């Protein structure tokens, strides 16, 4: 009862994935010459997962007249306001705007805070251990959808910042599925997961190859390093992208509005 | 970047439904007393901003002698032949003629068929959600131009079919802006997007009335409703028409060749 508590996160992994990329989207389309968005979207989700619990992005509100993706567009407006003079708000002060739909009572929001922090995104599964000595990774280009040279683009991985070509340790336990060339592998757990590592060097690694968590991979390249996870759905038998910054203990984002 | 995925369509909205519209006066200029065309325009649409990427109708292929006009001409008899004996070819089919400038390489033919699947439409601005409960709406009269009476004709809208008396709910968020009649309306999101409903009975509705997307606006008269959708272009402070079936989750057209 008051014993039992929900996690921060209580979405399928793939609607998680899909309701950030929305969002992306939106950051995305309203990016223009004078105006970049780079909506914290991770707040964005948390509230939505206390409010809302597994909700998928087509599943209905509690009137029954709106499903999720408005849902979700009505709150980027009410983050970011409006053209010519767009706003912009924190979902903190949305929740904390005693007349707002997002608002949450001081008390309880005192707890969702603290459940946000203490459980954030490890409670998913087949999570990914960083592949150095760190805090949290660097992420200079997030997940989803950006404007790039003017256009509509979608970026499934991420990139991050690892200095000083630093020895670079396996995230993952899994077998090396694919070598394509000298800066990159693919690490697949039998239909559970895979990831994709581009910069890295590969010259110690062939296809067959176990690797465990911790698995000394190689020195990183260059500067970024680039990942894709997948996640395998059994019902259909094929692999779909998720957010890979989702995964790892914890990430900064380098881009913001 | 192997993670950098365009999207299924990259042209500019005018510039779809430009290339849309043009599409359809091809099929209604060749419609006669012995055949009857309505190609299918979104294979033709997902292939074209696949290969040509964000293309203007005047603009000039890589060649520098054809526009993509004389290029969506050319593709019209490659997919429905020429008088006396037509013969209906689908996109898909073409896509493996070795010999033909419309060959894709199957594994970029079956990808870029997945990212249409995924993607759609999805990524223009502005998108309506269903007005009742449906997985598609069943559009018996499509946008752009047909035969009526031996004469050809532009429909600068969508006729769909709902059940008659049916409750109707708003596509979109915006202001009314016109109640011309009991049975139209036209709901503006101002200096963004158009929307005008033919159909729905509006006696509870009143010029200035705010409305959200799935906002009750009254019950159907007929068995069909028509929608027009047209964006603001800020540039000459007018308004452009759009094909609505774009902007909606899915359509299932029932004008066939």
């Amino acid at each position: 009862a008051s014993s039992t508590q929900k996690p921060a996160i209580v979405q399928e992994e793939e609607d998680l994935t899909a309701s950030w990329t929305y969002f992306t989207k939106l950051d995305a389309q309203h990016t223009d010459d004078n105006n970049l968005f780079y909506s914290n979207i991770d707040e964005v989700l948390f509230y939505m997962n206390y409010r809302y619990d597994d909700f998928k992005l087509l599943d209905m509100d509690s009137t029954g007249t709106k499903n999720f993706e408005t849902i979700l567009s009505e709150l980027w407006t009410a983050l970011n306001g409006k053209k010519p003079d767009y706003q912009l708000k924190t979902m903190q002060s949305l929740e904390t705007d005693k007349k707002s739909s997002y608002f949450i009572e001081e008390e309880q929001a005192k707890h969702y805070q603290e459940i946000k922090k203490e459980l954030g995104y490890q409670t998913l599964d087949d999570l990914l251990s960083f592949p150095v000595k760190t805090d949290a990774l660097i992420v200079n280009k997030r997940y989803g959808y950006d404007k790039s040279k003017e256009k509509l683009t979608l970026y499934q991985g991420i990139d991050v910042l690892i200095e000083d070509n630093q020895p670079f340790h396996s995230p993952m336990n899994g077998q090396i599925v694919s070598v394509p060339d000298t800066e990159t592998l693919v690490i697949e757990k039998e239909k559970v997961a895979r990831l994709t590592i581009r910069g890295v060097n590969t010259l110690r690694l062939t296809k067959g190859m176990d690797v465990e968590e911790g698995t000394f991979l190689g020195n990183t390249k260059n500067s970024t390093v680039t990942f894709q996870y997948e996640k395998y759905k059994k019902e259909t038998k094929d692999w779909f992208f998720v957010n890979p910054a989702f995964y790892f203990p914890r990430v900064t984002y380098t881009q913001t509005t």
